């Protein structure tokens, strides 16, 4: 029988259009052709400085917005990585078969190690977790042993460190394992920044006009998209490395036109955006990617207002019965392997 | 009643350090208060090793660790690997770290293609006490740095978070916290050592350990006193032997050199001493080998059986109370 998903999602109140375009709007389809598994990674957001109240209440913000985007507890499974000890375990297995050399070369690492104050001797202090992460996120994987990985362009490194890892691991210990294949979506794998288009959106970034958040009402949402930084050609197409900046507003408005709602606006356009805005200006495309996105935004928002804390709840609670199925099964094949375990010994 | 914790990792170089610096005391630490020791097979993955000998090896040391003393009916005996409430809190401790605490560690500063456990187990050993709220724990001279490392992390997290803790308090024996090696005394005992000679390991045989020390390198002064600046090989090798001398099997020589070694050795040589110590190290290894085969795979499976579920209750007690001061966990949502 179905071949399996698995992808982790870091909560917190800046949950972007790079995000659900990355990954949530396909959670739909995948639930539907695979055994999804998916999970509220907190144990990747507290790598850093966090308020366990904020944390808290992003954990909870993280699952209604799943919910309310259609991921559906019947047909996949959404747990707290926390909930788990499976997961500390298991990522600590891969931690000790990592080197740092290959950890410090990352490239998330380098432009994360930058991000952040330096001691008075002028020394970079940088929290242990922000190096050793990646190794946390290979072993996610491995514990559900997954066909797929559906993830963003930025987690590229990541599933290659993984796929090291597992065959580190499957030849040193003759375990038998399946390596992961990284997935991302051909369209959305990397929305841009829309201030500065040659950068993704990121949660990180400074400048929040450049950023569209799930949580942003509609007249910043307007905003923002009006300011988007665009360029002096006056041509819409798709040509990222030409035009990042309206390039990047094209292909959103694309993948926003696929949703239930902006079916009206996407009749009104037809399925060739490019002859559409042929006679049109740069605003007529800030028009429409403001429409499609208001719509979407408000009808996350509307659905995600109906979730209940009980829900969440019982959704979680019945998640980390389901993962901690499979996840105790995997560990127990790696305990074996490993030598580890006292029911190792008759 | 106080508790104490302790973890020893599993080796076939097991040695007499490890023996005198925290497993003779065991016995005693068992009927003083509420005690907990670990085979730290964890920390034993953080460099290469072969999976069967690691099994193997654990297997000994319980066995070892039985056949020394450790009664499972006054003290808990585990195998960290058997809960996974080690590796949570041990990652809870790892991401309140930084790279510089962990890269000024002594250990790995002076032991730096570097496998990525050999920087993080000092915040996994800092959670591994952590994890049982203890108000001692019972280790080597060496281990000083890793409790310190405990005691920052503890307070760094008391005052993150408000959470209620308790400092764990280092405790070494005053008398042999540092085995120094026979080989050289500036040095102490210690697995790694490739001048084997300077290690009397706890599985050395008879004619092994009379080599070894009839060799112990001494000075010229023909002075056997506690001298350890000026003296350390002669310093060591007495402090080696009255920490014997304590132990039921060399009772007819403790009767023989009295309670002043310094009055004993008197009139003697530094061969008379050897001769001693050898007698008294032969006397233990030998007994200890013997219970070792009293002690059967069952009696270990069930050692461990047992610790698992009297360790894991108080260390889920203890996550639980650090996983609502995290804010993990989904009980902190309703
Ligand atoms: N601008 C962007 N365009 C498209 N996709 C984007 C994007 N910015 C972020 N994403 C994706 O949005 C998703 C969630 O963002 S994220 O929380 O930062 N992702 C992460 O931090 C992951 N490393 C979490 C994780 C931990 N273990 C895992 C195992 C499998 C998959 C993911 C994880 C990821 O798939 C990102 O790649
Ligand atoms: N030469 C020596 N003289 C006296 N004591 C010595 C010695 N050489 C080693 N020891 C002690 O022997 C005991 C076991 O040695 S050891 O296995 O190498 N110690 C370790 O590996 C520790 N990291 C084990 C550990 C893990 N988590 C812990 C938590 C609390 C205490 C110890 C641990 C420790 O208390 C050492 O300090």
């Amino acid at each position: 029988m179905m071949k399996r998903a698995l992808t982790g999602i870091q909560a917190s109140g800046k949950q972007h259009l790079g995000n659900y375009l990355g990954v949530m709007q396909s959670l739909i389809e995948l639930q539907e052709q695979c055994q999804l598994f998916v999970f509220v990674a907190d144990l990747h957001s507290i790598t850093v400085d966090f308020q366990p109240q904020a944390l808290k209440q992003n954990n909870f913000d993280l699952v209604r917005t799943l919910l309310a985007v259609g991921l559906d507890p019947q047909k996949a499974c959404l747990f707290l990585q926390s909930d788990l000890l499976e997961h500390s375990m298991m990522g600590y297995l891969m931690m000790v078969q990592s080197n740092l050399g290959e950890l410090q070369r990352m490239t998330q690492f380098k432009a994360k190690k930058a991000e952040q104050t330096r001691n008075p001797n002028g020394t970079l202090n940088i929290p242990t977790g922000l190096l050793t992460y990646p190794a946390l996120m290979a072993g996610d994987i491995l514990l559900y042993q997954p066909d797929i990985v559906p993830v963003g362009n930025d987690q590229k490194q990541h599933l290659e460190l993984t796929r090291d890892l597992a065959q580190r691991i499957q030849k040193k210990f003759k375990l038998k394992l399946r390596l992961p294949q990284f997935v991302q979506n051909k369209d959305t794998n990397r929305i841009m920044d829309l201030f500065d288009p040659t950068k993704k959106m990121s949660k990180s970034s400074k400048n929040q006009n450049g950023v569209i958040y799930l949580d942003d009402p509609k007249e910043v949402v307007v905003k923002k998209i009006r300011q988007a930084t665009t360029d002096s050609f006056n041509k819409i197409r798709f040509a990222s490395k030409t035009q990042p900046g309206v390039t990047n507003m094209l292909t959103i408005l694309k993948a926003l036109l696929k949703e239930p709602v902006n079916q009206s606006l996407t009749n009104q356009l037809g399925n060739d955006l490019e002859a559409y805005f042929s006679t049109k200006s740069y605003l007529d495309l800030k028009n429409a990617l403001t429409e499609a996105t208001v719509n979407l935004l408000v009808n996350i928002q509307r659905k995600r207002e109906q979730i209940s804390r009980e829900q969440v709840f019982n959704c979680l609670q019945a998640g980390k019965n389901q993962a901690q199925a499979t996840a105790r099964t995997t560990l127990a094949l790696f305990y074996d392997g490993f030598g580890l375990g006292s029911q190792n010994i008759k």
